[PDB]
């Protein structure tokens, strides 16, 4: 992004993704997990039910992405875990999730111009949860559609700047 209210319409889109995301799933938390150039994630938007810890504006350094999964998620990999305490996750992984009281999560990728911008992640905090096919599909389409909008909004801004500059 080149700013100048690009970041404005972006945040509005992130907020829509998390709001409609948690509404859809009726889960406890939905966040937008954005990467930097080193693929360190930051929660830039969060919808969370009352009584649960807010994960908003939190920097979480997880190396597994840059080391293993960046390309996979770029290809549209989805990860649905019914119970995080029975998925063979290590303690270091769990310690990131416990303060957020996570019991089950659904991870779908946000791909913008063939780059893994980030992840749309949903949390169930009260108890385990088997995510249904219809839920996974709609949730993935929510993430990818939002990403496509961001993608085409950016090219639109670049086209507008280009056309105005070269105008006779
Ligand atoms: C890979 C991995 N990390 C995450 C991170 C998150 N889950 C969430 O719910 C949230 C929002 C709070 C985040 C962020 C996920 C979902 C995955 C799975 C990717 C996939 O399988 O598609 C991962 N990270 C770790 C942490 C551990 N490994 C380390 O080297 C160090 C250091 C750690 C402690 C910080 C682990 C164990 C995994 C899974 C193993 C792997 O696939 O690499």
């Amino acid at each position: 992004a080149v700013q100048l209210s690009e970041l404005r319409d972006r945040q509005a889109i992130f907020e829509t993704l998390v709001a409609k995301g948690r509404e859809l799933l009726a889960c406890d938390r939905v966040i937008v997990y954005a990467f930097d150039d080193n693929y360190v994630g930051t929660v830039v938007a969060e919808s969370v039910a009352e009584g649960w810890p807010q994960a908003r504006d939190q920097v979480i350094e997880d190396p597994c992405f840059r080391e293993h999964w960046v390309e996979a998620y770029r290809q549209g990999r989805i990860q649905a875990t019914t119970d995080i305490f029975k998925a063979g996750l290590t303690e270091c992984h769990l310690n990131q999730l416990r303060p957020l009281k996570v019991r089950a999560n659904l991870v779908v990728p946000m791909v913008i111009d063939d780059q893994l911008f980030g992840l749309l992640i949903a949390h169930q905090a009260s108890e385990p949860r088997q995510w249904q096919e219809i839920e996974i599909d709609q949730f993935s389409e929510l993430a990818s559609t939002g990403s496509l909008v961001l993608e085409r909004l950016h090219f639109l801004e670049q086209t507008i700047a280009s056309l105005h500059h070269h105008h006779h």
